[PDB]
């Protein structure tokens, strides 16, 4: 339908407040904006773009916009130079899929370092620190660092940090055959975490719940996670800081980007519309703080907007080991590539195979045929559809417990402060009667002590005039 934007963008996003920059859009032009959030739009975009329906624009990560454009469902934005440049540069490599910009960045994510103040006010900056920071920690019945080391996205950080890479980017596309699993710089970054576990500084069984609960316990003094794990530690009233993360032999560590996208249906009949919606309208100051109030963004890719985001440390961090990390490719070769690396890293921290070994395969397996690799998940699904099925149900038996104790965590902070508010503004109003009874008893009595000394002085005054008269008078 031309003259009519509809947007798609899913609910977990601040949805209301992109409704209202709608609304701006639609009280300045006249063309109605529709904001909706249906379920699983990841999956049900690709099939009505591809029959020409769907939605005019559609806010996704850039990993699977890759696809996308491979299938032809994303138009290739055109701006212009100043719009370039009100962007970070770093962020319009990951909408540029075959040297072609097919979407808009909207925020930047990456992990970082979260630290427990109370344990460590100085947390180290290099990785090389830790594992004498964990004896000393040991000490105490405490542990140094923990966190997730089954999936690849949380280990790659150390693993990349001296040279490693997934697929190599250049002139803004991927090269499938030039995968950076098994060089010098990720045998070092790998070593040194399977090292670290060796010499009984890390668990090699550690998930995300593990790591997870021992930093909100406070077991742990540091833990490496993204912004969606505020919210948990929030609830766990654990004084925390979010931190660069650690460098390693004078390397900063390289955590993948992800990047929050807008993009332009291939098919749709508004894409001039929704370039000036997207340009003039949301990626500006008030677009993006309309949003963002509504839900916090954390890092956003607007240079202007960032500047008062950044006041934030948590956010600033965000952003500091987003520029420092790499950015995600969108090739469906990835998929290879994450299977490769984690039992790279499973093989290596188990000792099946060393770290030389277990890099050998990854870079073989990330080239390993990706058809191939989809039909041996189809049959593990099938194989294991039983324990598969009863898992993912109790995983959403234990996010509707752990979203039910952050709704009762926002309603004991909404009670104790609203009912703070009200405790002052009773001792406000306390000592305002106190204070006005004491200006009218104070205000009087020394109005009266001066109506002493002046009666005083005029009793002093008469009794020696009437003394004056009295001997005067002789009998």
């Amino acid at each position: 339908e031309e003259g009519k934007l509809v947007i798609w963008i899913n609910g977990d996003k601040g949805y209301n407040g992109l409704a209202e920059v709608g609304k701006k859009f639609e009280k300045d032009t006249g063309i109605k904006v529709t904001v909706e959030h249906p379920d699983k739009l990841e999956e049900k975009f690709p099939q009505v773009a591809a029959t020409g329906d769907g939605p005019d624009i559609i806010f996704w990560a850039h990993d699977r916009f890759g696809g996308y454009a491979q299938s032809g469902l994303l138009a290739e934005i055109t701006p212009d130079k100043a719009f370039q440049d009100k962007l970070y540069p770093f962020t319009w490599d990951a909408v540029r899929y075959n040297g072609k910009l097919i979407a808009y960045p909207i925020a930047v994510e990456a992990l970082s370092l979260i630290y427990n103040k109370d344990l460590l006010p100085n947390p180290p900056k290099t990785w090389e620190e830790i594992p004498a920071l964990d004896k000393e920690l040991k000490a105490k019945g405490k542990s140094a660092l923990m966190f997730n080391l089954q999936e690849p996205y949380f280990t790659w950080p150390l693993i990349a940090a001296d040279g490693g890479y997934a697929f190599k980017y250049e002139n803004g596309k991927y090269d499938i055959k030039d995968v950076g699993v098994d060089n010098a710089g990720a045998k070092a970054g790998l070593t040194f975490l399977v090292d670290l576990i060796k010499n009984k500084h890390m668990n090699a069984d550690t998930d995300y719940s593990i790591a997870e609960a021992a930093f909100n316990k406070g077991e742990t003094a540091m833990t490496i996670n993204g912004p969606w794990a505020w919210s948990n530690i929030d609830t766990s009233k654990v004084n925390y800081g979010v931190t660069v993360l650690p460098t390693f032999k004078g390397q900063p560590s390289k955590p993948f980007v992800g990047v929050l996208s807008a993009g332009i249906n291939a098919a749709s009949p508004n894409k001039e519309l929704a370039k000036e919606f997207l340009e003039n309208y949301l990626l500006t100051d008030e677009g993006l703080e309309a949003v963002n109030k509504d839900k916090p963004l954390g890092a956003v890719a607007l240079k202007s907007y960032e500047e008062e985001l950044a006041k934030d440390p948590r956010i600033a961090a965000t952003m500091e080991n987003a520029q420092k990390g790499e950015i995600m490719p969108n090739i469906p070769q990835m998929s290879a590539f994450w299977y490769a690396v984690r039992t790279a890293v499973i093989n290596a921290a188990s000792g099946r195979q060393t770290v030389d070994e277990a890099l050998k395969d990854a870079q073989t397996n990330s080239g390993s045929d990706i058809t191939s690799l989809y039909k041996k998940a189809g049959f593990l699904e099938v194989l294991f559809q039983g324990p598969l099925k009863k898992e993912e149900a109790k995983r959403e038996k234990e996010l509707k417990k752990q979203q039910r104790a952050e709704e009762k965590h926002r309603k004991e902070l909404l009670r104790q402060e609203e009912k703070k508010k009200k405790e002052l503004k009773v001792e406000e109003e306390r000592q305002r009667r106190a204070e006005l009874k004491k200006q009218k008893e104070e205000e009087k009595r020394r109005k009266e002590e001066a109506r002493l000394e002046a009666k005083r002085r005029k009793e002093e005054e008469r009794l020696k005039k009437e003394e004056e008269i009295r001997l005067k008078e002789e009998a």
